[PDB]
């Protein structure tokens, strides 16, 4: 007779996939056992359907299962700072009369991938360019400017280092790696109200490789 039901070798599996998989890509594999000969131990994979956390969707849009082999594929790709675990509810049931069947829960977790290079909030890049008046009468190490970026990915992928490169005519302002403040540290008196100073602004993020964004900047006297 039918007297096993399927077995999941485990109630609860662990998957990780990394952010912006292939659609497709296979995720995972379940396993469930019927000791029972012929079609009595035949056993079917169903995918439980099911919400997705919040008003996100349904769980047969993200994954499906192989109702034979209990292969679990991804039908897109995942994004990290949309969703980052997904419960994935499994049944395993065998072609007896009546069927018996049996239940487990994949946890699917998403990690991150470094998809977001550091973006300049303020001050507005126009044309790749930055404007700053620095006043002539100014004092030394004094802020002349705050640059505010952002970056949206996890740990050092967001962790990011301001930098200032290639000033001309001299080394004249400096700014903080962390802070984004620009402050003044030459002398900033013998210069004609059009006077220029010329940097490139170097944003960086902290992956590997890193992602970088650049500006540039003119400090003009006045
Ligand atoms: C961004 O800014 C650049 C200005 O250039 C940069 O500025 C600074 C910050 C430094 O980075 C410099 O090193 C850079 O040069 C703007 O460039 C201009 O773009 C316009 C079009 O958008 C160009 O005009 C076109 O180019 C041709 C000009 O032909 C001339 O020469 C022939 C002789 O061979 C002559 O017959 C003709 O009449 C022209 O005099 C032309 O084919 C075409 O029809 C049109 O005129 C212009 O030349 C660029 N200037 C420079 C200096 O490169 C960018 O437009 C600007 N972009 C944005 C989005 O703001
Ligand atoms: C598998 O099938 C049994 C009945 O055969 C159900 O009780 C169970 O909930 C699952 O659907
Ligand atoms: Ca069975
Ligand atoms: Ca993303
Ligand atoms: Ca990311
Ligand atoms: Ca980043
Ligand atoms: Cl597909």
């Amino acid at each position: 007779e039918n007297d096993n039901a399927p077995l999941f070798t485990r109630p609860v599996y662990e998957v990780s996939v990394r952010e912006n998989n292939p659609p497709g890509a296979y995720l995972a594999t379940v396993a469930a056992r019927d000791r029972d000969l012929g079609r009595n131990g035949q056993v079917t994979y169903r995918l439980l359907e099911a919400e997705v956390g919040r008003a996100g969707g349904a769980v047969s849009t993200y994954v499906s299962v192989d109702p034979a082999t209990g292969a679990i594929y991804a039908l897109r790709s995942f994004d990290y700072e949309t969703l980052r675990q997904l419960d994935v509810r499994i049944q395993a049931s065998d072609g007896g009369s009546p069927q018996l069947s049996s239940s487990a829960l994949v946890q699917v977790r998403v990690l991150d991938q470094n998809d977001h290079a550091p973006v300049l909030v303020h001050p507005a890049p126009a044309n790749g360019s930055l404007e700053v008046a620095v006043p002539g009468r100014t004092a030394k190490d004094t802020v002349v400017a705050r640059v505010q970026a952002r970056d949206a990915d996890e740990g050092a992928n967001g962790e990011l280092a301001f930098e200032l490169q290639q000033q001309e005519p001299r080394e004249a302002f400096a700014i903080g790696r962390r802070t984004g403040e620009i402050l003044l540290t030459g002398d900033l008196s013998q210069e004609p109200p059009g006077r220029v100073f010329r940097a490139l602004l170097v944003i960086s993020d902290g992956g590997r490789p890193p992602l970088t964004t650049t500006a540039t900047v003119s400090f003009v006297v006045t």
